[PDB]
């Protein structure tokens, strides 16, 4: 038993909002860095059950494109969740306003996003709030899906549950959440992935929300792709976006078909530069 190995110094606030905050923690002995999510359960009446569910869902997860859950500790009314530290920060901060990022970089992030979402959906979990703020990067820019506070089970014992809870973030949310009482979970996550791809390639969000009252959304359904953000996006990825951002969730492209898409499969991005010399 090595003394002090269970001691962590909190050295930097990584993020902070409703739940509480996430701190960078550094091990006193080993100097290993992890993220610690600190949740004061007295802050809200529903917080005890909310954080319980988040912990429950996290214990189900193990994938290279999902933020790793190391465990949790309660002391009185404070919950401490130990999570993978992602030193590259949020994907949000790699999207340049009005520009986006190089298309090969966006393609790589999108491959990894799909890997993460396929995994989650495979074990019957929907995230329900996919957006660049909730996609973190490690030291090699590998993407990790973050924050399972709004996540839920949509498939259990091989039987699908239809959802009805209005949740997410309006510019990322699928139109069926605003129009229908019930909806399938998976196309909702597919839609938000499409808005994420749009942001990565154009540095802007296409609409405030996907309703006919929103002129920008109306323009998209009328195929006015000579307007922004769409005019900034090359034809191959735009063709994929035309298949994802389809109003009818039943006609919307599925992830197995996204994986067969021409742009998805285009060679664009070189592997990370590795040390070399010449003679
Ligand atoms: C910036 C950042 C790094 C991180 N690594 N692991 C995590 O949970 N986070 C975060 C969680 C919330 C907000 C920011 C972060």
């Amino acid at each position: 038993a090595v003394p002090f190995v269970e001691d962590w110094d909190l050295v930097q606030t990584l993020g902070e909002g409703a739940y509480g905050e996430v701190q960078l923690a550094v091990n006193r002995v080993t100097e290993e860095a992890v993220a610690v999510k600190i949740v004061d359960m007295k802050r809200a009446v529903d917080c005890p059950e909310n954080i319980k569910k988040e912990i429950c869902i996290n214990k189900m997860l193990n994938h290279e494109n999902v933020v790793k859950f190391y465990g949790h500790r309660r002391e009185g009314n404070i919950q401490y969740l130990f999570l993978e530290y992602c030193s590259g920060g949020e994907l949000f901060d790699r999207i340049e306003p009005d520009i986006g990022m190089p298309e090969p970089d966006a393609q790589r992030f999108f491959h990894q996003l799909m890997a993460g979402v396929v995994y989650l959906h495979g074990i019957g979990i929907t995230h329900r709030d996919i957006k660049p703020e909730n996609l973190l990067l490690d030291e090699r820019d590998n993407l990790k899906i973050s924050d399972f506070g709004l996540a839920t089970v949509f498939r259990y014992n091989n039987r699908e549950r239809l959802l009805n809870k209005m949740c997410g973030t309006l510019p990322y949310v699928a139109p069926e959440l605003l129009k229908r009482r019930e909806f399938h979970a998976e196309p909702v996550d597919v839609w938000s992935c499409g808005i994420v791809l749009t942001a990565m390639l154009a540095g802007e969000l296409p609409w405030d929300q996907p309703s006919d009252s929103c002129q920008e959304y109306s323009d998209w359904k009328e195929k006015k792709t000579y307007l922004n953000p769409w005019k900034k996006i090359d034809s191959a990825p735009l063709a994929l976006l035309h298949k994802i951002l389809v109003e009818n969730p039943s006609a919307r492209i599925t992830i197995p078909d996204i994986k067969k898409d021409r742009w998805y499969n285009k060679p664009l991005k070189k592997g990370a530069k590795r040390p070399r010399v010449t003679s």
